DNA sequence: AAAGATATCTT
DNA sequence: CAAGATATCTT
């Protein structure tokens, strides 16, 4: 399927190739920073050829925000069926168990047409590429030197798998209101080893999860979640 | 002097080379993105270098945050001088046709501004110049595949170094983020200085006591003029 | 954890 | 403009 030759595909570029450096068009190339604000724009761009290559195979547009404030990384879509979109988000994190962000509860989740390239209801699956790598110069280098220049990573690792099964119970950011993945191994991620019994359930936990604990103190779990439905969601 | 060998080389690394592309290890390039995460990351490593030979070159040795969370980034000192810091940072912004306004967020005016030692890399009382290098890209099917040792992912870049204080303005740049907003004016008001605080120290202190809303900014001041009128009554 | 920093953009 | 979105980290 798609989404099976996707994943095959991300796995072979990631264990064949390993960026490590910017390359200017004459020819002069500077390295990498070893921070995630920076590998997880190289990580974006690596993905952007396959997830173009195995989307064409299988008949698919791919298109990309034409907003910076706009989710998903990618759209993709048969012309003949438009309703039934699927969105590809990259989302990076490091190690020396992990956890991502992934992405705003008070967006497009929340309002059709907030912050998302083509109305939520258009989409009909939502999967999220995931890097994971182990955190590991300031001078310049030339093609002949490439295996001189130090890669800002020891190891990195990559999945595919859908929002809703790796979403937590717990907000990942404060300001920026963001739901929180699960606090797992990187197995728990490919396996798709949730807290989540379907994604109905995780839409509604994060449609109507407050912002602050003031507020929250309603439900703050997925245990108290599952009591205010009982209650009668009050 | 350090400020003026940097500018130049900035400027001049600038106008003879074209940043383009990823490359792996094995030779495979992937090509880059037109959007400002993904610029702003690539003009700051652009950036390291030249700035690190410059240093070395008037003996400032640099150092860059061991965290995500901290400005700046980068600190250049003389081990003579160490409360004679230098704070360079690398900010970028966009523009749809060239030569149109642009504005920049300077950085949050809650962390190290109103705290000795929040979110920065050293206290803030060890900095003397607080400089900002600032990059403007005109924003821009080929750019889907991978190349050999490829379209540029924007029509013209433009630099400029200048002192944070100088290019401050009176409107914030961010809301809940709440970031210090610059001047909305045309790149040559960057590179001239024509922002509207009289001194670094008005600077600060407009900094030090805006409020995070309009609902409070309304009872205070929500603009320089207002912030005078403050001032002039007794800051009241 | 919860809240707010790390940079910049959009309506 | 304001305010809160676009990502992730820190504590
Ligand atoms: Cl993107
Ligand atoms: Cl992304
Ligand atoms: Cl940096
Ligand atoms: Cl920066």
């Amino acid at each position: 399927s798609l989404r099976s030759d996707l994943i095959n595909a991300l796995y072979d570029e990631n264990q064949k190739y390993d960026v490590c450096g910017i390359i200017s068009a004459e020819g002069k190339i500077y390295p990498l920073g070893s921070d995630t604000k920076v590998l997880s724009t190289i990580f974006e761009l690596f993905s952007r050829p396959i997830i173009n290559k195995i989307a064409e195979k299988h008949g698919y547009i791919v298109e990309e925000p034409k907003q910076q404030n706009h989710y998903p990384d990618f759209t993709l879509y048969k012309p003949s069926e438009p309703n039934k979109k699927i969105a590809i988000d990259i989302k990076t994190t490091y190690t020396n168990k992990i956890k991502f962000t992934l992405g705003g509860y008070t967006s497009f989740i929340r309002n059709n047409t907030k912050n998302i390239v083509y109305p939520f209801d258009q989409y009909i699956a939502h999967w999220i590429i995931g890097y994971v790598y182990t955190r590991v110069s300031l001078k310049t280098y030339n093609i002949n030197e490439l295996n001189e220049i130090p890669k800002p990573y020891k190891g990195v690792k990559v999945f595919l798998q859908d929002k809703w099964v790796i979403a937590g119970d717990l907000a990942g950011s404060g300001n920026t209101t963001n739901i929180g993945s699960i606090h797992a191994h990187y197995k728990d991620f490919v396996e798709g080893k949730g807290i989540f019994d379907s994604e109905d359930e995780f839409l509604d936990y994060w449609r109507n999860y407050e912002r602050t604990s003031q507020l929250r103190n309603k439900y703050n779990n997925i245990s108290e979640y599952r009591n205010w439905i009982y209650r009668g969601r009050k």
